[PDB]
C-alpha cells in the first residue's frame, strides 16, 4: 500500500510507479523569471451549484470532499480549455509543520498547505475513469495557503472533520460552493503535469492561483489530527501527504498575468 512513510512514500512509488520518474511530473517549483506570459489564456470561469456537493471521506492519506458528476451542474471552463471541466472532488495538501506543507512553491518558497479542486473532461469523455487515462482528461485548481488568520471559509470543512476521524468513515457533506475557497483574484499559471500521488498519471492540465489564501495555525492542526488508522487502532496521526517538487524536463509554465 502506497502512503507517505519512509517505506511507502514519495521516494519509494517508483517501484510499482515508474511514470514517477517521467516527463510531465507534479507538483513542481515555479521560477516566475522562467514563465511565459500566454495572451491568448482566457480568465479561468468557475460555476459550481452547492446542491452537487455529496460526501466526506477519510481515505488514510487524507480527506476528500465528492460531488455528483453526473451532469454540467458544476463546471470550469477558460483559462487554456476549449472543452467544459465537471468538479468531481476537492482536497488539502499539507506538512508536519507550518514550515512546508505546499506541494506546488513558488521561487522555491514553501507555503502550509495547498487546496486542490478537481475536474474532469465532460467535453470529450463520459466518466472519470475514462478521463484519468487521457492527457487531456484532469483540470485541477490548486491554492497555495499562507499560514496567518484563521480563514471562515473553510468552516464548514473543519467542522466535518470529527464525523470521519478514522480511515474508511465517510458522511454526507451537502450545500457547498468550493468557489468560496478560492481567492478573489484568479491569475494564473498553467502547465501539463500529472497526479501528486499513485497512480501519477499524467493526465492533468494545471491551474496554480498566483493569489494565496489563509489558514491558521490551528486549522492546520484539526487536518493533522485526522488519523490514517481504522477505528480500534493505535491513533496513527496525518501528519502530512505533500509530494516533493519534480523536474520540469523542458516543460514551460504559462502566465495568465
Ligand atoms: C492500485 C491503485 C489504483 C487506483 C489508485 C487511485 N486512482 C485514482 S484515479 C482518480 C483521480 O483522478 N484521482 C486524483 C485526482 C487528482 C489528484 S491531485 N493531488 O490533485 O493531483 C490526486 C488524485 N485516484 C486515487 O486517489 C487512487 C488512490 N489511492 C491508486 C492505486
Ligand atoms: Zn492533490
Amino acid at each position: 500500500d502506497w502512503g507517505y512513510d519512509d517505506k511507502n512514500g514519495p521516494e519509494q512509488w517508483s517501484k510499482l510507479y515508474p511514470i514517477a520518474n517521467g516527463n510531465n511530473q507534479s507538483p513542481v517549483d515555479i521560477k516566475t523569471s522562467e514563465t511565459k506570459h500566454d495572451t491568448s489564456l482566457k480568465p479561468i470561469s468557475v460555476s459550481y451549484n452547492p446542491a452537487t456537493a455529496k460526501e466526506i471521506i477519510n481515505v488514510g492519506h487524507s480527506f476528500h470532499v465528492n460531488f455528483e458528476d453526473n451532469d454540467n451542474r458544476s463546471v470550469l471552463k477558460g483559462g487554456p480549455f476549449s472543452d467544459s471541466y465537471r468538479l468531481f472532488q476537492f482536497h488539502f495538501h499539507w506538512g508536519s509543520t507550518n514550515e512546508h506543507g505546499s506541494e506546488h512553491t513558488v521561487d522555491g518558497v514553501k507555503y502550509s498547505a495547498e487546496l486542490h479542486v478537481a475536474h474532469w473532461n465532460s467535453a470529450k469523455y463520459s466518466s472519470l475513469a475514462e478521463a484519468a487515462s487521457k492527457a487531456d482528461g484532469l483540470a485541477v485548481i490548486g491554492v497555495l495557503m499562507k499560514v496567518g488568520e484563521a480563514n471562515p471559509k473553510l468552516q464548514k470543512v473543519l467542522d466535518a472533520l470529527q464525523a470521519i476521524k478514522t480511515k474508511g468513515k465517510r458522511a454526507p457533506f451537502t450545500n457547498f460552493d468550493p468557489s468560496t475557497l478560492l481567492p478573489s483574484s484568479l491569475d494564473f499559471w498553467t502547465y501539463p503535469g500529472s497526479l501528486t500521488h499513485p497512480p501519477l498519471y499524467e493526465s492533468v492540465t494545471w491551474i496554480i492561483c498566483k493569489e494565496s489564501i489563509s489558514v491558521s495555525s490551528e486549522q492546520l492542526a484539526q487536518f493533522r489530527s485526522l488519523l490514517s488508522n481504522v477505528e480500534g487502532d493505535n491513533a496513527v496521526p496525518m501528519q502530512h501527504n505533500n509530494r516533493p517538487t519534480q523536474p520540469l524536463k523542458g516543460r514551460t509554465v504559462r502566465a495568465s498575468f
